[PDB]
């Protein structure tokens, strides 16, 4: 029997294994209203051109739930259906309490009545778009509906075309640091949890007491992370897949969004606090959308931890994003997914791409080509933290990677494919980028665009260097398919890859 998806951590190293081995999402997400019948058609012909493995779907609390009690999943059905037919996996974002800090996407008999599902209420004491994580009311009716949700997974998903799911989107709040309504005020007031104080090392009191000028900010983290964790408790309790929540990033982190002022989602200074809440939730991942090189991987960097697996859960659409799935993979964690992708003639610029077509998708389909050629291999050397990734930073032509204690690769950037004389000159724009699997200590999977791989000796025992095997190929499965030996001309100056679909497995060997 087919083992159904589960995420597996241990000792700093992960795998979201996915048929009973491990699986990296080469993902894509559609629009935030392309979750309808009738609009399916718009999505499918942009996936067929960009071939992700994944896709990202919203699944909406007001067309799942429109009257209270009455159920309808008919959407889901339609959508694993249509994912089964164009041969890829689903990541359902559960839109619902949250989508952005706010509502909007709860039905009618939650987000119009205040009443009984309160909003966050600022210190000045006025009502903001953003629901109180305080609330019983709220979270009853959010895991209830999430709850119904899961059990029908369960029973018309035995395929497991559905791989993770995302409760809610964005959690958070914009135009307050907390709640600062009565029913806030007096857990505030209150003594902080003790497994709080456990993994902070903190000694006992209020709030105030304990964290002093942050205790606003960690407050409300930890309010939302334990109402999203009871969220995920009961959801997996009907159908235990993986799940994880997306954070907006702060400040010039995320330039182009109102949300890079929101407080209480999974920012990089709460990632403590939002672990400890939120035993249920499997990781905690990034949208990242700042196509500056050292910011990008500094987030990378940030959210790739022994407890987190890195997940991209969205980036920008334009073709400087596209490189970033390399560095990203190279942090041995899950995958990572693009944000925009059909052709419903939306666009999200100056974020994203003016106009999503089969020419402005090419950038990205390639990076997922290459990596589908090889995938479950290099799924599995991420499993084993051996999966290496880098991508070109302007003015930076050259970069170094270390790959185990024998060899090394110099990664450069924008030279011909043959003997130079000069400098290397970089690329006209950053658009180069690698990937390198150490599948033993002479063999590497490499692949990669606008950019020369020259695998060198680490040290003096491999000083005299040779090339074994240079196989072009790619895998069936984890079968390997050879197609030719690369030598002379190609092998003579590193391995050069312009933008061809093409994997090389290289063995190394030294002359004795």
């Amino acid at each position: 029997q087919t083992p159904m998806p589960q995420f597996v951590s241990k000792d700093g190293k992960h795998a979201l294994m996915v048929d009973g081995a491990p699986f990296l999402i080469l993902g894509a997400q559609v629009n935030n209203s392309s979750n309808y019948p009738g609009v399916m058609d718009k999505v499918w012909p942009a996936m067929q051109v960009l071939g992700p493995n994944t896709v990202q779907v919203p699944i909406a609390w007001e067309q799942v739930e429109p009257e209270e009690g009455k159920f309808d999943f008919s959407f889901v059905d339609t959508l694993l259906a249509q994912a089964r037919e164009h041969k890829v996996r689903l990541v359902l974002l559960w839109f619902a309490t949250w989508k952005n800090n706010g509502p909007a996407y709860a039905p009618h008999w939650v987000k119009t009545d205040n009443q009984r599902f309160p909003r966050v209420v600022t210190r000045e004491g006025k009502a903001i778009g953003s629901l109180s994580p305080h609330a019983q009311a709220t979270l009853d009716a959010d895991r209830k509906a999430f709850v119904a949700f899961m059990q029908h997974l369960k029973q018309v998903d035995p395929q497991h075309t559905v791989i993770m799911i995302q409760p809610e989107n964005e959690p958070g709040t914009y135009g307050s640091v907390r709640d600062f309504s009565p029913m806030a005020q007096k857990l505030f007031d209150g003594p902080v949890p003790d497994e709080l104080l456990k993994r902070l090392n903190k000694q006992p009191g209020s709030w105030a007491q304990v964290f002093g000028a942050d205790a606003d900010e960690i407050f409300h983290a930890w309010s939302i992370g334990r109402y999203i964790d009871q969220v995920a408790e009961a959801g997996k309790q009907a159908y235990p897949l993986p799940m994880y929540v997306n954070a907006a990033l702060r400040g010039p982190f995320n330039p182009g969004q109102p949300g890079q002022y929101a407080s209480g989602g999974p920012t990089d200074n709460v990632l403590d606090v939002w672990k400890a809440a939120g035993p249920h939730i499997d990781l905690l991942a990034p949208d990242i959308y700042m196509p500056e090189y050292r910011m990008y991987t500094t987030v990378l960097e940030r959210y790739a931890r022994p407890d987190n697996a890195l997940f991209v859960a969205e980036t920008g659409n334009r073709p400087e994003y596209a490189r970033y799935l390399f560095p990203t993979l190279g942090h041995d964690g899950v995958g990572w997914s693009a944000f925009g992708m059909d052709y419903t003639r939306y666009s999200n610029y100056p974020l994203g791409a003016k106009h999503v077509n089969e020419e402005t998708l090419a950038p990205f389909a390639l990076g997922f080509k290459l990596v589908s050629l090889g995938m479950r291999p290099f799924a599995k050397a991420a499993s084993e933290g051996k999966l290496h990734g880098t991508a070109e930073e302007p003015g930076q032509a050259v970069q170094e990677l270390k790959l185990n204690d024998r060899w090394s690769a110099t990664i450069t950037y924008g030279v011909p494919q043959f003997w130079f004389k000069g400098e290397p000159p970089g690329n006209p724009e950053p658009i180069g980028a690698a990937l390198i699997a150490e599948l033993g200590p002479d063999e590497f999977l490499v692949t990669g665009y606008h950019v020369r791989v020259t695998l060198h000796p680490a040290s003096e025992a491999t000083a005299n260097m040779l090339y074994d095997r240079v196989e072009e190929g790619q895998y069936d499965g984890d079968t390997w398919q050879f197609q030719r030996n690369w030598n002379g001309d190609q092998t003579d100056y590193g391995v050069n890859f312009s933008s061809a679909p093409q994997l090389l497995k290289i063995k190394l060997a030294t002359y004795n």
